[PDB]
């Protein structure tokens, strides 16, 4: 409890975009410490489709979503938070783990040019969501790409309904983000000079509550082709899905969630054998999944239309074996 | 079973406009009784803004919405419902607690100045959602306000996984509402003389499946500032949520909750630790959690365009000491 | 494992239109088998509603929803499809339950006059959607009809909780599907010749993500009347219900959910005594219930404004004798 007992190990960590995770061990390697990490805010102009639609982005270290925070029950997250000089508006920052001042964000308003450090123990397992919340400008924040999320590994590690461990051989993180675009008259999307100029338009797009575009890692296609995530058969990988604002029903095509925290809260035994599951918005949740047979897969929103038509589906590229136990074709699509 | 067996304890009991919960205890006192309420359904136009927006309501008792009756499993509900004599609808009511003729609004149909009597044992524990069914206009009813919840407590009170008793200091019921109100050419919403000269407009909004405001208690900011829900840093609350038309995903913003029924039902066991709940349309749910830290805190649907633009956030006051432990600012906003 | 060891008993199925389900054992009556099924996809016009509005589906077997496919854990199912050489598109399949190549998506592109044979093991148990997911028109083909459940049961069938097996008297399946037919500037549905003269305007629909019907066996009261579904009072009955792209949350009018698998997983334990239950899009469920009371029952999607002004409500007739210990008149509409 003491402030004199709080000088405990202090651990610095370095972040990596989305969506790798930083280096971090499974099972807490000791007692509890101070982990410590930075980020800056950056207001900036990023293309989120093949057609060049261009959204005024407030991201933390610029990427959308921002990175994933691991830290182990118990432990304390201190945050340096930068707001640029070259910024335009005040941001702040809500931990939907931490408990007081409205996640954080009562005690972290800056303006550009300042930095603040927060501080809060990570008391609940689980992966959670955070993001700016600026007094009377909440939703237009999170909307322009300002979230992300946290995991608050239990110190033992991962484990199912009767206390078996669950160790992954690797970790992605999938960060859904709506967008609202406004359109001209024309039915072609809007380009600003500014955020603020932005801001009225957007809004009037928001109140229908209907995106125009729905993403992982901040575009279309962000995380198909070249950039398909990786895993062999054999491995086993969890993978942490996150939407701040508003409802995703994630799906492996090909596979399934062997174990799924849906509400992602780790106290919370997981469902199991799942084909579809289902985050609330302002929510996050993590899937395990070891990979059986070889292929690309597709991770997509079970709302077809919002994976297929608005841009919500990445790829998975698995490498190893065949296993025609499992699924053989007896008969090739042939003449009738 | 019985006839003769029912001539059992009866008890009047008084409702308390929402959100309180009319008086009442936890561990059930003795054996089964019939519990008694009365209900008046009030044809009324209520202003649902800042911005004076009017709403022909169709409320239970004068609420939006209705009151929380509380009982225990076993129990007989024996309610009086009377449609007063200058409404222009007939109403009756569906609990969905209830096991039969459509949750009791098949016997239940009464036109303005006729009152009606009906009785159910309450077998099943849980929170369930009761609201007005006429044949032929059942959606335009519920989105009108009609619409409200009721607590079975088991008998010998509330408890987490392992049979160990949660008993709650406070109890606060609050029900979601989503209204469809009509706009002319300017984008102006419309008023109308009677309830059915709006009819026809406010179901060409309904097909839209967009609501114009989504609102707790009745009114945007119903329950913020002067109106704002309390607690005291130590208090354990409990929170029912409901929502009788559609989805909702309720988030204590600076909180968490510690034990939640989602589902709204007790023998199905509590998740634990949430940041984000996810009730459907048609459901109620409770959240149960103990007060860390004093401040204000917000009480939002985490779509957060339905709760900073449409109207769904409601503000807690909890008083207390503050905890360092839990969080703390390391270096406030400060130039860089 | 071994191709040798795959020549285990076959057993040939014949399905029968949805929502009846083939016959089949709840226990599983000996060892794994090879369970076949034939399906043909047929383009066709239907009427979805008492208006007469037209869509060009893609039915398999020529209904929408596609027939309910039972078989157990580790059973081998191994499915004919057909593509008629009248159909103008290609189609192939995607089963939640199978592993690998996309579902069996990828192994079973077939033109209009061909046929395919694929064969996976029924590892899982659950109720899982299945769907035709052609490369660049995925959402098109399942928003016309194309998808349809299985049921993979433990061989040792139906339990609770604590091992208590649950069996049932009788098993319907109900699919629900949303459509998205286009109008014209008279704001009157629109009709084509071809189901590709409609891709187009069918897209700027679905981008919109508000469906025009959202039907229960495909076409508004397809299931009431003389088509509502049956039961009597004492009866175990399951209802399996599926959403292959949009979310859902079943209720039954007058009733529960005794247990319910909302995720349609059948390691996962039920949740018990529900009022409604939540299934998202690209999932199926799974809700047992015994009749108590005799009448008839609405099942219904509850966000009412889709249950009565969408097309989404059920009719069940059930006979029986009235108890009134669980609910009764006290006194009927009365004169006040
Ligand atoms: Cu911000
Ligand atoms: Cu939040
Ligand atoms: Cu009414
Ligand atoms: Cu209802
Ligand atoms: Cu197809
Ligand atoms: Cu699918």
């Amino acid at each position: 409890t003491a402030a004199e007992i709080a000088a405990l190990p202090r651990q610095k960590v370095e972040l990596v975009d989305p969506p790798f995770v930083h280096a971090h061990s499974q099972v807490a390697e000791g007692g509890p410490k101070v982990v410590e990490f930075t980020m800056v805010i950056e207001e900036k102009k990023i293309v989120i489709d093949d057609a060049g639609t261009e959204v005024h982005a407030m991201a933390f270290n610029g990427t959308v979503p921002g990175p994933l925070m691991v830290v182990h029950q118990d432990d304390y997250l201190e945050l340096t938070l930068i707001n640029p000089e070259t910024n335009t508006l005040m941001h702040n920052i809500d931990f939907h783990a931490a408990t007081g001042a409205l996640g954080g964000g009562g005690l972290t308003e800056i303006n550009p040019g300042e930095k603040t450090i927060l501080r809060f123990k990570a008391t609940k397992p689980g992966v959670f969501v955070y993001h700016c919340a600026p007094p009377g400008m909440v939703p237009w924040h999170v909307v322009s790409g300002e979230n992300g999320a946290i995991m608050v590994l239990p110190r033992e590690g991962l484990h199912d309904g009767k206390g078996k461990a669950l160790t992954y051989d690797k970790i992605y993180y999938v960060g859904e983000q709506d967008f609202y675009v406004p359109r001209d008259e024309n039915g072609k999307y809007k380009k600003y000079e500014a955020p603020g100029d932005a801001y009225e338009d957007t809004v009037k797009v928001m109140r229908t509550l209907t995106p125009t575009h729905v993403v992982f890692n901040g575009a279309v296609g962000a995380l198909t082709g070249d950039k398909a995530m990786t895993a062999a058969v054999g491995e086993k990988v969890l993978i942490v899905h996150s939407q701040a604002n508003r409802d995703t029903r994630p799906h492996l095509i090909g596979g399934h969630g062997d174990y799924v925290w849906a509400t992602g809260k780790f106290n919370t035994p997981p469902d199991v054998d799942q084909e579809t599951w289902f985050i609330p918005g302002g929510a996050a949740g993590a899937a395990f999944y070891t990979f059986q047979q070889p292929g690309i897969y597709a991770y997509v929103n079970h709302n077809l239309i919002e994976a297929f038509e608005l841009g919500a589906a990445a790829h998975f590229k698995v490498t190893g074996e065949w296993n025609d136990d499992l699924m053989t074709s007896v008969l090739a699509p042939s003449g009738t």
